[PDB]
């Protein structure tokens, strides 16, 4: 008169998030080297009174 | 006479929409150290009356 019958359910005990970015470090160095020439020429002209 | 027939249908609750795109930030710094050393020479010549 009874029936046979299984009843089943879940439950959680945690959760776990995880996120996602994407992180970077860069370093870097410079040197450097330069050397210069000239060369001018120039006239000059007046009168006084 | 009749017969045994189902009638099922859907119905909509809620819409949920998500975009995509690529957010990213950068800080930087700098430091640098420069150096000059230097010769000069020039000549003069006149006449006045």
């Amino acid at each position: 008169l009874v029936a046979a019958y299984p009843i089943v359910g879940v439950g959680m005990e945690k959760l776990i998030i995880s996120t996602n970015e994407h992180a970077s470090t860069d370093q870097g160095k410079t040197v450097s080297r330069a050397t210069t020439n000239s060369k001018t020429e120039s006239n000059t002209a007046g009168v006084s009174v």
